[PDB]
């Protein structure tokens, strides 16, 4: 059902990340890591101690879709396993060098055109799929853009609600 899933997302706060490539989607996926430009992380880091989640929905650039979401579990950790990212032009793994921990809620696709009516407040009321990378998109709009995706009935939100 969606019960639990409407119980993490409750009074919870939402990011807009855009990767450059499927790889480092596919690597978080994996490793239950992500990582972010400095300007994004200091946001990051002052959100997850704001909210009782922090959701980031992923978009890889040119897929016409969001490739999942997860939650926050810890603030950016410099050191520790070093992150084989597959750096974009101009990249640098000192750009992405905070490493954030995320459990994942859900690793299926939502495609653009599912999510044309979600429009984000804090964005100029712009669709919700556009934005930069790191846009925060408000509560109402977060909340009904993850009721879109497919039910992840590989995921057990019993472990996630047991971090909150
Ligand atoms: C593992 N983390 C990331 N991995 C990828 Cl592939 N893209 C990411 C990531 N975090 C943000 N972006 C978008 C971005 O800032 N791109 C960019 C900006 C400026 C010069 C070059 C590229």
């Amino acid at each position: 059902g969606t019960s639990k899933l409407k119980y993490v997302l409750q009074d919870a706060r939402f990011f807009l990340i855009k990767s450059n490539n499927h790889e480092n989607v596919s690597l978080a996926k994996a490793k239950g890591v992500w990582s972010t430009l400095p300007v994004n992380e200091k946001k990051l880091n002052l959100a997850f101690r704001s909210a009782r989640s922090v959701i980031l929905i992923f978009s890889v650039r040119e897929s016409g879709k969001f490739q999942g979401f997860a939650r926050l579990s810890s603030e950016s950790h410099h050191g520790g396993s070093p992150i084989h990212w597959v750096l974009p032009a101009g990249m640098s793994a000192k750009m992405l060098g905070g490493v954030f921990k995320i459990d994942w809620i859900c690793r299926r696709e939502l495609p653009f055109t599912k999510s044309a009516h979600l429009t984000n407040p804090w964005n100029e009321h712009k669709p919700v799929k556009i934005g930069r990378d790191g846009q925060e998109i408000e509560l109402e709009c977060g909340t009904q853009l993850c009721l879109l995706f497919p039910p992840d009935e590989s995921i057990d939100l019993y472990q996630v609600i047991h971090k909150m």
